[PDB]
């Protein structure tokens, strides 16, 4: 991650850059919202997310977004996760929890957050990116995704909350059924994003 990345992130926060290809909406919730773009041959997808969310300090945000050991206390969909200096860097290690039938699907990568300092202004910024370790293999039963990047732009939306952008990307190694797209769409995130919001005054 160099200095470039970081402020790269920052432009679609201030600006949606949709026009590009045929992203479309997918769901609108405590003032977010979720685009996605379907790369046909390959049938994966990209997601972009904008919205705000008033009563949390784009600072607390920030933090709570790093803290593991609170983040695996509150979060009903994290079963494993750690950090870990691996030279001079974090790696993270993740484990998403899937419905049974399907196998949870767990993540390494290298996560970097960066405060900038922007016209005056705290411009909360993270990336993640998808690396490997000799001694952190995949594991059996649980699908160890190899290609994930996402980054996240958080920013005072001027008042109580903060306004936000962030892209997502990431070959699941297996299909996701169109109902779970449906359940994460109309129930799954909209819960999430409120669990997280109480996960914020609670702090
Ligand atoms: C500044 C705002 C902070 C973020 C809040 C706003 C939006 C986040 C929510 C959704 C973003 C959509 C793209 C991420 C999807 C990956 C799952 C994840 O991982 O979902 C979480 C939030 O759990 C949820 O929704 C609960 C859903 C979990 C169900 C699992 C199967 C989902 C299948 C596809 C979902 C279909 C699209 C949803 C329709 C809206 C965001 O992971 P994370 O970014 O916290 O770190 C993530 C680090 N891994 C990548 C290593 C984990």
């Amino acid at each position: 991650f160099s200095e470039e990345q970081f402020w790269e992130a920052c432009a679609e926060l201030q600006q949606p850059a949709l026009a590009g290809a045929d992203w479309q909406l997918l769901v609108e919730t405590s003032g977010i919202s979720i685009y996605r773009l379907l790369d046909k041959k390959t049938g994966l997808y990209e997601y972009k997310v904008f919205g705000v969310l008033e009563d949390c300090s784009p600072t607390l945000l920030a933090d709570i977004y790093m803290d593991s050991d609170y983040r695996k206390q509150w979060d009903q969909y994290v079963k494993e996760l750690y950090e870990q200096e691996c030279n001079g860097e974090t790696v993270v290690y993740w484990e998403v929890k899937y419905p049974f039938p399907m196998s949870n699907r767990d993540y390494v990568y290298l996560r970097q957050r960066r405060d900038l300092d922007m016209e005056g202004r705290k411009i909360h910024v993270i990336l993640a990116r998808s690396t490997s370790m000799p001694q952190l293999g995949e594991r059996s039963g649980v699908i160890r995704v190899k290609q994930y990047k996402q980054s996240l732009a958080i920013e005072s939306d001027g008042k109580k909350g903060s306004k936000v952008f962030m892209y997502y990307f990431d070959n699941p190694g297996g299909q996701i059924p169109s109902w779970l797209i449906n359940w994460a769409a109309k129930n799954g995130v909209p819960n999430f994003l409120k669990d997280m919001a109480r996960a914020c005054q609670n702090y």
